[PDB]
């Protein structure tokens, strides 16, 4: 501060970020070399705020494409945050008491505390008064920061797909804001005798995002379009017929019943809704389509798929013999054996889990889909919790016709459920590649520890206890990923869990179904299913002291 | 298909074939080295 005003010795010492010159050099390379190929057009700007001169937490790029509507002008910005690894932001510290003693906790500040109303404010103040315009509107298009230890002399690639993306959702907003025909499913009749077939799929590698950052897929459902005629051409080759993808993987929570319903019940957790590659347009109504796909997976109870052994191997982490630590039977059931098949693994399965399934999402407010993710989490709970909840139903309506009250009532029926649950984001590197930080759940820890029930149950307390203050769940989950998973995590965000209303994904499926949408897919005998429906409830109807005392009321 | 036409946002993805371009330059600049170095003769020709 004023030290090195009051003695002036020469030459100069950091006092630099030299993380943003560099990415703004690569980008504007980035944006002529498509320009060149007549990939893009000469219509939006790249700016650099500066963390320096504008005192903020992190430096960040911002692309801006502005338009006008009825002489008003419009500005879109997708800004993208750059964090850098040689400076440290300060921390957050929390007070606790525990009888007579008080304790410091020092917690530690995410990408998406640094990302608060005044730091939009004053962002889009700088970009008003750059371009010129001081009274111009401006609307977000959905933030997206780029993750640390990513060397950006040789990742062009992805630094390209992300700047078409971004261009993508800024034409997006502006569409939206705008005004457009809503995509609705009686367009894609396509009056030409095809049909949409659904195709689910088991997988074992993680799926990757735009900049690389691995998650955790286990389903996959996508949607396709068959067009398979007579004498159909083109043997082999296939034109892009192929509409939506979603991301699922199945976890076990275990309800508390002291010790004929099964122990475990199963949830699923959606990671990751997109769209086709070869579609380049994001709008509002086709996440509902999307997302409906996930209610399809309890078709045959393809969601108890990637639990059976696979034969070969046994990376010992996903093992479903460690269920039986709890049974009846203290020991493990033991796979891998010639015996074992899928004769008993039904049966294990209808005595242990519940038939039904349950639904759940990984909401993020700065990921690929934060414009939607922000809008749920809003109509979870909140102040504005009303003019959401009109927003889905409006949206779900533009889709597909309209006329959803007769299934659905948003009046007196929650659509989405908060659970208080916060879910770090970070990447591990495994001996072979690297891999998603959420790989450990209740079945991988389960499986870790293999006979101390103890330090499982505190692990399990960990993470949804409500008594205990979130910094303390955060601290002890971090401490248990190092114990478990390895010395090489790295955070990289946070997420948010929440339940879907059960009521809602049904209403939601028939209401697709009911709008003219046909979609179609594909021993041992065990005993009798159906003699029980038939019972008789009534008992055959065949004809075959009370002293008492003065009372003054009568 | 009909979608991308009917919503048209600007700027292009995907939609091409990139193991083609590179070993078709590469096999011209390989045959211009050999016949400079009197190794083959000019009367054949390479298509993609």
């Amino acid at each position: 501060g004023g030290i090195n005003s009051q003695f002036t010795r020469s030459g100069n010492v950091q006092g630099g970020d030299a993380r943003a010159s560099e990415a703004l050099t690569v980008f504007t390379r980035l944006k002529e070399q498509a320009v060149a190929q007549q990939d893009l057009a000469d219509d939006f700007s790249i700016l650099r705020f500066d963390r320096d001169q504008h005192q903020v937490g992190w430096s960040s790029l911002v692309i801006a494409k502005q338009i006008s509507l009825n002489g008003q002008p419009v500005i879109a910005v997708r800004p993208l945050i750059l964090p850098n690894n040689s400076i440290e932001l300060p921390k957050r510290k929390t007070n606790i008491v525990n009888g007579m003693q008080t304790d410091v906790i020092e917690s530690d500040i995410d990408v998406g505390t640094v990302f608060s109303a005044q730091y939009f404010n004053r962002l889009s103040t700088y970009v008003q008064n750059t371009l010129g315009k001081p009274g111009a509107k401006v609307v977000l298009a959905g933030p997206f920061p780029i993750p640390a230890d990513l060397v950006l002399k040789d990742s062009e690639l992805q630094l390209r797909n992300l700047l078409i993306k971004s261009v993508n959702a800024c034409d997006d907003i502006l569409a939206l804001h705008s005004g457009e025909r809503p995509f609705t499913i009686a367009g894609l009749k396509g009056q030409q005798g095809e049909t949409l077939a659904a195709k689910v799929d088991i997988r074992t590698q993680p799926l990757h995002d735009t900049v690389g950052n691995p998650i955790r897929a286990d389903i996959v459902v996508t949607t396709q379009r068959v067009r398979r005629n007579g004498q159909q051409e083109n043997e082999f080759y296939e034109t892009d017929v192929k509409l939506n993808q979603v991301a699922m993987f199945t976890n076990l929570e275990r309800t508390p019943q002291a010790q004929t319903p099964a122990p475990w019940v199963a949830s699923v957790v959606i990671t990751d809704v997109r769209n086709a590659d070869g579609i380049q347009a994001n709008t509002p109504e086709m996440y509902w389509f999307a997302l409906s796909n996930a209610f399809r997976s309890t078709h045959g109870h393809a969601w108890a798929r990637p639990f059976l052994p696979m034969t070969g191997v046994a990376k010992d982490m996903k093992d479903i013999g460690a269920l039986g630590w709890m049974s009846a039977l203290r020991n493990r059931i033991d796979t891998k054996a010639a015996n074992f098949d899928d004769a008993q693994f039904g049966q294990l399965m209808l005595s242990q889990v519940q038939p039904n399934p349950v639904f759940q999402i990984d909401l993020n407010r700065m990921g690929e889909t934060a414009q939607m993710d922000s809008l749920q989490l809003d109509a979870a709970g909140g102040p504005n919790a009303q003019k959401a909840a009109a927003t889905i139903i409006r949206q779900i309506n533009n889709l597909g016709g309209g006329g959803f009250e007769r299934f659905f009532d948003h009046t007196t029926q929650p659509i989405l459920e908060r659970t208080g649950q916060v879910i770090d984001l970070g990447n591990w590197f495994d001996g072979d590649e690297k891999r998603d930080r959420r790989d450990l759940d209740n079945l991988a820890a389960l499986n870790a520890a293999e006979g101390n029930e103890n330090e499982f149950w505190g692990f399990y307390g960990a993470q949804l206890n409500p008594n205990l203050h979130p910094d303390l769940r955060n601290r002890q989950s971090r401490n248990y990923d190092r114990q478990y998973l390895g010395s090489t995590v790295t955070y990289t965000g946070k997420a948010e869990r929440c339940t879907y209303n059960a009521k809602f994904i049904e209403a939601l499926d028939r209401y697709l179904a009911e709008a003219g949408l046909q979609i179609t897919m594909d021993q041992r005998f065990m005993g009798n299913s159906v003699i029980g429906n038939n019972m008789v409830s009534g008992q055959a109807q065949v004809h075959s002291q009370y002293q008492t005392g003065p009372s003054s009321f009568y």
